């Protein structure tokens, strides 16, 4: 007997002896849940590490050309004491208008000599065609003058020429948390 | 680590995906019916908040997770995207910065604003807006957007009001 | 006060507890003995307020 | 075996996929910049080995796993496939027999030559070639191929050289 | 009778071809750093003791020398502040910058040229110079790149 | 020694000390089985619950 092997009246049964047959391991069923917008995951930063983010408005891009923009930080972390601060894993993603002309991509590498050449070498690349319009520079830039980054632009290409402020781009960046966040200021100056 | 002989089971519309609500935090929703939209342009409606929770008593509440999905006629004209941000100066500017955004080309046409608004006055919403863009122009009421939000229970459903003052 | 050794004021508990927006409607006042130019002086405001949550975690890759 | 209510998490470009290297076996890589290719034809470059490990000392080394991915301008002209085999007599003949092959229509445009070359002289490679084909003709430097290989550490980084002979 | 590097320290070397020069005059050349380490990432690494030596054609002019110092305003004066110097007249055509730079941004040196003087004017690619430099080995060193790009 | 770390003759080996590196958790491989028509699932009803079914023929629908 085995599965629902419960009937009525007699009914013998025999099998055969050999070297088994079925697969060695057995099955497990599953059910991929359908996820909606934003349900994703915004992994928390790490130890004593802050994640400073902010965006930069786009520049009128052309046909199939690709522009660049030395990225600069905000006044807060723009302190010589914080400039020489260390960074962690970091990502870039981009918010853009709904009515978009063609599909396009974007990345970031050391102040490239050749602007288009960037895409031939960057670790990750925010692609529009992809479901995830963003790139993860995990350990890619871990450790670096929180100023170093300045000399190092970001690259963006477009299939169809396009306007400026036509799209922003955020940069969630891991970096050691400063000390300002806490304590006030010396009353005695 | 021997491989796992598995099997993706087929999911049929409206199946599973049960979404438990948090404790004390009750979820209440409704919807605003679209107003005619032009081709590729994106309208926006202030929060169509329901009077049920307009009392400064509860209007001065807080929120958390907030869903947003939509119903469109079968005769859906192409595709459309939707979302919500802080009374966006520029209309289309909203899509350039929301945490989520429901789309018609997505298996699940809905957007989850996971905690992105956690701890905000229930009133604090009206200074918000909902933005919807469409491929080709289209009518009003043509689409309904469903603001599914969770927050808390107040001090009224609890009981009626003054018999004799 | 400028005449004082400590050119600053402490609003300890003075404003403890308040919509981090409330403050907006509430201006700041400055008086001068001798008329004076603009950008003639700045003023900082070290303010205690509950730490937010952005400081930590990144952003949902899935948008 | 009750079903497992699971949930595929979204993977964003350059995420995870950490590729640990083997012990003692150090991995070193670089790249050769494409030379103009014609439409549908497939060029081939001998192994553009780096001088860093040209010394017969290390050139007489061995290998193992070997990756190969490529960077192409956003203005990528259609699609292209790439790989590597034994100084293939016929150029296109290489694609008819490599263990792996990076393609532009693949989510991950790269090829993993898993052990397929394990135990081969580091020099033994130069009598190898890298083959790349393109849908429509295209320029040179237009694409870069990245030979990511692992092998071992020698006896030099270890130290400088003769002060006074 | 050999030599050794340091703990967790790599010795990255490479050469730079000479640009022809005039006699008695001394040229300079910012540093041709190796791309592999041009990443601000490791470009901001720690260096150790480092040395420079030079291979040159046999058939070469009068005995000349060469060193390295901060972006020196005076090409010739760089030899008065040089820590060590590769002399041709010496039996050792090289200079040891031990602990002279021990502990500095791998990207620091960039803002710091190399100086070479010559008795008789001389051709380009007429002589090379190698730079055996101690620096902490970085990360990736022993693990591939995420295929997911 | 570790993986196939079995060779011939001597051959020492050393590593390095730091703060680890690899991911925290480790991998599991799988194989999505290909399912055919009807293999799916007709979940059984519940307690003291019947499942009554039946169909209704369509009506000429328009554009
Ligand atoms: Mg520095
Ligand atoms: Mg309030």
């Amino acid at each position: 007997m085995s599965t629902s092997g419960t009937g009525k009246m007699t009914r013998a049964q025999r099998r055969a002896a050999a070297r088994r047959n079925r697969w060695t391991a057995r099955v497990q069923p599953v059910i991929v849940e359908p996820l909606a917008a934003g349900q994703g995951k915004a992994i928390k930063a790490i130890a004593g590490y802050s994640i400073s983010k902010w965006e930069a408005s786009s520049d009128a891009i052309t046909a199939k050309a690709t522009n660049a923009m030395s990225i600069t930080l905000p006044h807060e972390l723009s302190s010589e004491k914080n400039k020489e601060l260390k960074v962690g894993r970091v990502l870039l993603w981009l918010g853009l208008l709904p009515s978009v002309a063609g599909r396009i991509k974007a990345c970031v590498a050391e102040k490239q000599a050749q602007a288009e050449a960037a895409f031939q070498v960057a670790l990750a690349v925010a692609d529009s065609s992809k479901e995830v319009v963003a790139a993860m520079y995990t350990d890619a830039f871990r450790g670096a003058t929180l100023g170093d980054l300045l000399n190092l632009q970001i690259y963006l290409y477009a299939s169809e020429a396009v306007p400026a402020k036509a799209v922003v781009v955020h940069l969630e960046v891991e970096h050691v948390r400063p000390t300002f966040d806490d304590f006030f200021t010396p009353v005695y100056r």
